[PDB]
């Protein structure tokens, strides 16, 4: 990544890199997804491809592809590991409410905490150290909010205050809007490099046709592969990720 | 009731560790020793030292100690995350043994195309009245350590919040001697009695003096998204390779 | 006796995350008209930028603006982002006409060459602790005219530049890019529109400026800078002096240095 | 033209991690003699601490100390820990005899009540690090002009790591009715520093520090020079912000003098 790209990833929490994969490559990726099973993730009008690398050698190798790994290296700067690799296929009336955010809250029963160390990032001696980054590979054009554009709360990756708990305001900000909520439009083939510290989601998709992407999650070698945990287990051997406040919790 | 007091949290924050005296009684200690003598050990690579690799696996006693509330309660107060047990091991040491310095907030690591100076496994922070340290140990001592010749725990003052690397420079000059042996202006010792726990932010640069006259068990905790402790040489070409890759330690140079 | 938070949780969130906050309609049209009429009575200086007039020290020149500088409607939000014993560091006015512009300045990690090069300016280095922001240098901009399009010379800022860890301007100069980003554009350069009577509360760590003004009519604002009591009142300083008694502010890279 | 770093890698490491640095033998015995002689010919004031005399403004009072304040043996290490365009903020002297003491002051996270709120950062001493450089806005060079080799000489003391403390220390002690200074009672992380005449102690004012009670005969003597950025005002004590917000000075957070 160039100095300007590093500046932009640092200051905004993400980076769009245009035309990483060519038209030939893109259609090849579309083909494989058509020939692959999906699940209901409990999100309306949304089909998920749960584990792309363990479902297809096309995506098992994309996960290790150099166009992805190299910019990821430049923002993680740790010995690297694959944490996850999934696909999303969306139709009209689907939506992805806000999640992420550097200072959102979590009640741990006896106490309330406001840092999630899995996304807590820093900077030292000319290098970014972000522990959890996604490479989003868009396989369809998203050029207006009604295409279900990616959206993000500006600067939320470095926020010191929690946003969502005070609102719980049962309407999502991706629908109602927010003064610092901005949209990002992408072309098929583009890659969005994302600091998972960013509070982000997508607008509601109102257009017809399929919205398609493949998401790959990376972190240091001492991170576990991604897995949802309701809470820490009684015998302290339960592994996984316990999310702080997200809009799904009250919208 | 908070596990750690105001003063205790202040001390852990400012020094990187906390000795809590008399956590486990005579009988408990004797029990722990008795169980240790039962169990197999491996050659950990350090002379006059035997390592009990996976105590919770090899013994129900230490499977139970690892979850003891007297360890978990203070550990919670400095991790403040959903918790996982990352490791649990024992160390038995005789005269002539030594543990060189390791840890350090800003020690270096060569990755292959770049040099990095943060280890996120030990990178800690503070937010709204709470410490957030990702990798902490509860060291449970099973023998008295009251002098440097007992092989006392020692640490580099403030090294858990260091912004500069210390060890690479020493090696570049060719200082083959360990600071635990030679001394260092800010290297200090800690003395404990058996049954005490030393609660340790792993970001701290620490080791032990050489023993001349030694029983402890160590339990490592972190967030639920950390993998259980395993030594890793480098990232695999597979990126499925899991483990912890340490930055500079004295063992690499001494 | 009946204190109410000057800033809401959401307002603090926005100021923290973006480095500024627009507070709408702080001053009603009557007060705005009063401020305008008072500026009409005052003289200006040439600040070295074309089509710009500066009212150099408004609290010294006017009881109206001396009062404004201390108005609780400005001080109360300022206290919520500085959170130190307070000092007024400057108070000035700007009147701009067509073809005037204000190049980018500020930024958290811009460079300064001293036998060494440094990348922090401690006058704008800010932090957060136990539920409170601590920003050492903040401005309250009171707009006395409507700025509703870029062509009105809108305030613009580089997104997240108040917490930037990398320098932006030194490299653009090295690459010979000698036109301002406010004219050329930049991917994360964004505009802010305001109405007369609005206040823009600004962390001076933010890299900001304005677009070039193309429209008719006077663009008018008054700006008040605040910091801790141990900060000196604002004065430009070229370099530390030989005797180490020189006081003032030595800015890091700004676009004016090479555009 | 032939610049070598004022501070070594190790010296920077130590200053960063401990909040201070003792630089031995910076000034020779003859120079120390020159400084002592000059102080004897200058007037003091009563600073309001028992058995303590203060020379309030040495660089104004005498060209010798004006020159000392600008000596590169002080300025070069100061520059390496401030890393800003520099200004001299104060220069004073302290002469102490037996039964004198200096209670703890400083500390990164001590509290200050401001009427409608309590704050826990003092931006005059809030310091950071970036790209290989320390940025500490308020540092002192203490030039010792006598030997201090035991606690009863009134040794400098400090709370370990207090320059980077995230919690306050003094307020809770006061609330728990502990009105005995830690320099008298001790504290688990309170440490002492011994110095020789001619040594310089370079000090991050974020560090919580003071001295032990002096019991010994012979004057305890030093001169202190305070430096920070050009936009800092010269040091002046200030109780509160002023009515017109034009008042300049430094409003300290909790110090032991408030409680003990
Ligand atoms: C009832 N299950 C929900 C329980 C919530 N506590 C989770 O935060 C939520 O999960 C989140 O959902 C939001 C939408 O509301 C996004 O889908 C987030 O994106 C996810 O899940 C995130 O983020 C994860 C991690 N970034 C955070 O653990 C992984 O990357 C996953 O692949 C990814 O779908 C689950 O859906
Ligand atoms: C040849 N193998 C060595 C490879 C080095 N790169 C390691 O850093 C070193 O490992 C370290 O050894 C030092 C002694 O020189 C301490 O023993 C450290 O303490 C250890 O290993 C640490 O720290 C680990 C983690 N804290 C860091 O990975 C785990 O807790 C281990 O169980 C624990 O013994 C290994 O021995
Ligand atoms: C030769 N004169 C220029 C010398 C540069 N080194 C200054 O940075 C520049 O000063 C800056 O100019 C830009 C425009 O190019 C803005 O005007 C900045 O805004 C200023 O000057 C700032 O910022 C100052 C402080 N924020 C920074 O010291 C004060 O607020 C001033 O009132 C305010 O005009 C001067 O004009
Ligand atoms: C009733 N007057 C006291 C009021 C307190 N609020 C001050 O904190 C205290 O001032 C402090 O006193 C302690 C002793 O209790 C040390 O002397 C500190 O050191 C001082 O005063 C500091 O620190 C100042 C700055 N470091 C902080 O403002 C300057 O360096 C001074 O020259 C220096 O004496 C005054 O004495
Ligand atoms: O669909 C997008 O553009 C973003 C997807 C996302 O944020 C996620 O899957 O976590
Ligand atoms: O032996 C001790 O006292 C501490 C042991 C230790 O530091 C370790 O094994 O990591
Ligand atoms: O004119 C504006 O809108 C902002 C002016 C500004 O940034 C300044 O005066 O420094
Ligand atoms: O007397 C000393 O050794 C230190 C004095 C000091 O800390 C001060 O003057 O603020
Ligand atoms: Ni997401
Ligand atoms: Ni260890
Ligand atoms: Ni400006
Ligand atoms: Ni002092």
């Amino acid at each position: 990544l160039t100095r300007e790209q590093l500046y932009i990833f640092d200051t905004t929490g993400f980076l769009v890199i245009p035309g990483v994969f060519g038209s030939g490559e893109v259609e090849s990726f579309r083909s494989e997804l058509e020939r692959l099973d999906t699940v209901d993730p409990g999100f309306p009008r949304t089909r998920r491809y749960p584990d792309l690398p363990a479902a297809s050698p096309v995506f098992a190798r994309l996960a290790l592809d150099d166009r992805l790994l190299a910019p990821v290296r430049d923002v993680v700067n740790q010995p690297l590991r694959l944490l996850e690799g999934y696909g999303l296929r969306r139709t009209k009336d689907s939506v992805l409410y806000l999640h992420g955010g550097n200072s959102e809250l979590l009640d741990l029963g006896d106490r309330q905490v406001g840092r999630d160390l899995s996304i807590t990032h820093t900077y030292h001696d000319g290098k970014l150290y972000c522990p959890y980054v996604k490479a989003l590979v868009y396989l369809s054009d998203i050029q207006s909010p009604e295409d279900g554009s990616f959206c993000y709360v500006q600067g939320s990756h470095k926020a010191n205050f929690p946003l969502l708990r005070e609102r719980a305001e049962n309407t999502s900000l991706v629908d109602s809007g927010f003064p610092t909520l901005s949209d990002v439009f992408v072309r098929s083939g583009d890659v969005l490099l994302l600091n998972e510290a960013l509070m982000h989601g997508t607008r509601r998709k109102l257009t017809e046709g399929d919205r398609l992407l493949t998401a790959f999650g990376y972190g240091p070698t001492f991170f576990t592969e991604w897995r949802e945990l309701d809470a820490e287990t009684a015998d302290l051997r339960g592994a996984g990720y316990v999310d702080h406040d997200v809009e799904e919790d009250f919208v």
